[PDB]
């Protein structure tokens, strides 16, 4: 038994919800938030702009060291960082960007990072201000995320077409 409410199964270990991945960090602080991240961490907008701010601005002066250290990371790939207050950790995840020219199959590598962790809450990678098509990503994640996974998808109406639409 963990601490997620109000989520809908999709599958063994897939849960979805409509909600803001940020409001339900502060609530749930899981093990493990993930990120949509870019290869700079530079947390602009979106998923990554929304935690950053909720961090006051911590989690990216953390990314600038982290980067300052080891260089971008890969599309496709991941660091693990502190989830300062949102999160014991933060598992920054790199899909790809198709506004880009950026590989619609890293989508599938992003969401192989999500496996090193038995739990994590986490948005709908490569969507929003991303680009991909949300349903592809809801498929990609399911046939791809074997450890459980709540998705916190910050869109009633695209939350309601994922679900009515889910096979
Ligand atoms: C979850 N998803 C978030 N987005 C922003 C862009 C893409 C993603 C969803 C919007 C439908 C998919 C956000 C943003 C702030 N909080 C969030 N929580």
């Amino acid at each position: 038994v963990n601490s997620f409410s109000g989520y809908l199964k999709l599958t063994d270990n897939v849960y979805i919800k409509n909600a803001d991945i940020v409001e339900e960090a502060k609530k749930v602080k899981p093990t493990v938030v993930v990120n949509a991240a870019n290869v700079y961490l530079k947390h602009g907008g979106g998923v990554a702009g929304a935690l950053n701010k909720a961090t006051n601005n911590a989690m990216q002066v953390e990314s600038d060291d982290y980067i300052a250290t080891n260089g971008p990371l890969k599309v496709g790939g991941s660091c693990v960082l502190s989830g300062h207050n949102l999160a014991k950790h933060c598992l920054h995840v790199v899909g790809p960007n198709v506004n880009k020219g950026e590989d619609i199959q890293l989508l599938k590598s992003a969401y192989e990072n999500f496996n090193q962790h038995e739990v994590l809450l986490a948005p709908l990678l490569s969507a929003g201000i991303f680009g991909a098509d949300p349903i592809h990503s809801l498929r990609v994640c399911v046939d791809t995320v074997r450890t459980n996974v709540y998705l916190a998808v910050f869109d009633k109406n695209l939350y309601d077409k994922l679900v009515s639409s889910f096979l």
